């Protein structure tokens, strides 16, 4: 089944992992399937979906890997560890400029919220290609700058019901937005309804693995204070 949601699924159980993709050497494209965090599984359920059907069935791994590569580097170009699309708003733009996401909260939310985006180059530390690299943290500080002082729609959580709202659909994605200083968005998703509740099929750092939440993300967004709202985008094909 060719759909985001159906997708998502079959990663249910799947590990989490950090740092899959900050292997020491340059940037090339990695493809983990088997060890997942919340935004490399969005990614490999989207790069899946986007990719065609062979007329003998399931699909090119070729293929499959140069979608992937469309969405995780500023336009499908690996150029080194700063081409990779860290910020999720950064990633959202290039899905919406390049034709292959569509911002939903854009077309229903009349909320917004200004961009402040500095994270990265603020704790280089936690970054292995930023912990000794002043280059690097160099280029991140202007495409933060780049990113900063746009406006951008969401939803503001309170606002959201545990039954969903009717314009967000099942294998819709989701940016979980927060109120950490200098960062846009915390974490990721995929929609999923059940039981008349909006649930997340995500990997779960607490968990351990890829699981479908056991309240509906309503609740998840309440039960923490860092978390203020979300961005809903949508695959277009
Ligand atoms: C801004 C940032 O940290 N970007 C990284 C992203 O973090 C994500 C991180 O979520 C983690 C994985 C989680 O919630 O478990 C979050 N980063 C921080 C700093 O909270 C944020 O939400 C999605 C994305 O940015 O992960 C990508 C894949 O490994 C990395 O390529 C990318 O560098
Ligand atoms: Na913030």
């Amino acid at each position: 089944g060719k759909d985001m949601l159906s997708n998502g699924i079959k990663y249910l159980d799947v590990p989490y992992v950090a740092h899959t993709l900050e292997a020491d050497g340059p940037e090339e494209l990695v493809i983990n399937c088997d060890e997942v965090d919340c935004t490399t599984l969005v990614e490999y359920v989207l790069a899946e979906t986007l990719t065609p059907k062979l007329a003998d069935g399931d699909i090119s791994e070729s293929a499959f890997a140069d979608n992937l590569q469309k969405i995780r580097y500023r336009d499908g170009k690996i150029d080194g560890y700063t081409s990779r699309l860290h910020y999720i708003a950064d990633w959202i733009n290039n899905g919406v400029r390049n034709g292959f996401l569509q911002d939903v909260t854009g077309a229903m939310s009349p909320d917004t919220e200004r961009l402040s985006i500095s994270y990265m180059s603020s704790h280089p530390q936690l970054y292995k290609q930023l912990a000794n690299s002043p280059e690097n943290v160099a280029k991140m500080k202007k495409i933060e700058q780049s990113l900063s002082g746009k406006e951008v729609h969401y939803l503001p959580k309170a606002k959201l019901p545990a039954d969903g709202l009717p314009w967000i659909k099942d294998g819709d994605i989701i940016a979980i937005t927060t109120n950490t200083p200098g960062l846009d968005v915390a974490h990721m998703g995929i929609a999923f309804y059940a039981d008349n509740k909006l649930l997340l099929v995500h990997a779960s750092s607490t968990d351990k693995k890829v699981v479908v939440s056991k309240v509906p993300l309503s609740q998840m967004l309440k039960d923490n204070n860092k978390w203020t709202g979300i961005r809903v985008l949508r695959m277009k094909k």
